[PDB]
């Protein structure tokens, strides 16, 4: 039985973090998507976590959980040794490269990542707030229950 | 049942090749290595003798196992009930013109591509460089398993 | 008076060349997409195909040239270069050639990054694909798909 | 009727930007340079500063603003802006935000290579150096660095 | 005499810096490795803990001293006689902004800047991520030397 | 006694590569920039040679040699083991980083690249020699003696 983990802040998780989500779960026989809990952001945690879960809730072999600390421990913690992220641009496999090298280093954990979606390539999550806080549209780029939560927190 | 297809030319494996194979072995219930063929132009190895040293590194890795073919890679991971490719990646560089490729697979097959760092110690290593250096001496003898080494200088000689 | 020069060798010209072109013509006067003149078509060929796909672009026309873009530029009348960049591996590169161009010439280049759904999409990359069977329907003008599958078939 | 905005905060402007400045010019019928709205000029004092340095551009003019910069673009009529770039990582951050903004507003981005001049001039680097006696007077408008000096003296 | 400043924060020291060092006192006469300190910000280790755990490593260098400053590198450099600089790159990222700074301290000062690939098994130690992953309890013994690690831990706890 | 190898085609030398030449003679005792014999260009290696030699009058400390094979042992033959390159862009790095790293594992020779001087960050013998071939003014990116040689070889 195989597994990965899907790591992030995802405050709030946008249609670029779910495309991500999907491809893992396609390829994994289980999938645990771990949401930092931060010395923070807009979202709390729960709000963070019942998000991705309205919006993974057609994944069966996905599941969301909360972590603090060392991701690689997160990760050994449950069984596995294998991280999934998405990728954007050169300069993100740069720095991310040098986390995954040095999480390899020190848990044995292994790191793979995927290319985002080409629909998706210019959505973050810090992005979508600025813009959504200024009135930008963003709602073609977040999972539709997002997007209302979002309105709510902005007003 | 998950898998994966690791894809290359393998002219010849590298141990960074290895490294990547060995990880993806650990990760998917099997793992086929897709040595690609160029029918117009041979590169230095034969067919044979590729899969042959790719074999002999990979004894120990049993849900492994190696096969050649040309075309579109997409076909060839398709028509095994797949749809995830595993490659390594070096450079930044490395990801910008990969990217194209994994987006343009994803669009015209649904096929995923999952990219690895290498290891550090085999980061600098690439078959052709490899090549190039024995080509004109240089001792590459850490760089690729044993099962290339001396076949390598074999042909140069 | 504004005006812009669209370069490329454009065999075939795609969708992502296409989107630049429509941005090149909303925000210049004057547009002219540049062909460089053994590719799978001829210059001839290549020119229809990107007269057939901007038809509904009043201020564009298409010409074959040689030699030097920027002297293609200024025998124009014209200054500036359009172009359409997908990864920062091509900034790099093509800002070589734009300093170059802007130090021999006194030309300037533009750089407008691709549209998101045709960052994978290159000439090469299409016909490439194309050859095995692969369906590229999607990335091309509609004139021009046609007209590939006619190369190959 | 064509028009562009070059935006940024200016803190001070460089003859980096200035050389952008010059480049939208000519090229654009109209040129708005959008000053953004804690840093070491005052929003009056930026603005001053671009009007100084840019007499000699009579399509060009200086504004402030705050918010999204795509609305800034558009309640002025325009959609497009012109903005320098250095380096390939400076493309791919860019890039993304130029696809934002054309999502979400319809607004173009023109990017335009640096002067190979001034590939290593940025404000944070002009003042980090002038702040410890390093002397970047050939890197600024003459006006600029006067006041530079005022500031830090 | 030739000679080179080798510049950092250094805090802590790692072994990809300790690896630049060794290569920059084999191609220099001497050289100075520089330990720049913010007067405003306090990093994880004292001035004095800093110069104390490069000395302590760079034993086996006869030709290499330590000295702390701070303001502009390029008057450093220049108050000791020389104008170079030897600095440690990773990546091509690494390479456009640090170019931006070599640029410039050419310009203001006339001081040279000389960028080495670091080793390979350094390449993803940084004194940050070092730091980091310490905090929440990693291993990071391999990556800095013996002078580094338990002091480290003891800032830690 | 310290000393660098600065390597490349040259053909022709340009400014840019003149600048790190300087540079380098600038801080090493010895300098020999290595001029590759290659299986090709628009000069002859006796051509590049003396344009180099030309263009380097003012650098006593300086020498010009040809060579072919693998640069590492042109370097240890000649008692070095520093190789000095200029670099103008990061993808530059990336590709010239590995076969630095090649080259330090085979043999033992370090690499030091220095970033080109802005003037002539878009410079390279390549580019100079297409513009000239049609026509286009390079002369203010090449050596004086190198431009007079070129319009020559294009007559
Ligand atoms: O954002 C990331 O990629 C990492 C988030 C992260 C670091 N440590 C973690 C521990 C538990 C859950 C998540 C994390
Ligand atoms: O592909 C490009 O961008 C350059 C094509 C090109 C070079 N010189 C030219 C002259 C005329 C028309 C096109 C060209
Ligand atoms: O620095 C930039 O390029 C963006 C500055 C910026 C963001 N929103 C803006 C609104 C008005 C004027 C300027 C801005
Ligand atoms: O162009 C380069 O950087 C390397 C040229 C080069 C490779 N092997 C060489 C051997 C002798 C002289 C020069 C060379």
């Amino acid at each position: 039985m195989t597994g990965a983990v899907c790591p992030g802040s995802f405050d709030p998780v946008t249609l670029g973090h779910l495309d991500v989500f999907e491809r893992a779960a396609a390829q994994f026989d289980e999938v645990i998507v771990a949401v930092l809990i931060n010395p923070a952001g807009m979202f709390t945690v729960d709000e963070r976590i019942e998000m991705i879960r309205e919006s993974t809730a057609d994944l069966p072999n996905l599941r969301v959980e909360s972590g603090q600390g060392l991701l690689v421990d997160f990760v050994r913690e449950r069984g596995l040794n294998a991280i999934v992220k998405g990728l954007r641009t050169g300069t993100d496999f740069e720095y991310e490269l040098q986390m995954a090298q040095m999480n390899k280093h020190i848990a044995g954990v292994d790191t793979f990542f995927v290319a985002t979606a080409p629909a998706y390539s210019f959505v973050s999550s810090s992005l979508a707030k600025e813009v959504a806080t200024y009135g930008g549209d963003v709602s073609a780029l977040l999972p539709a229950s997002v997007h209302q939560r979002l309105l709510g927190k902005l007003r």
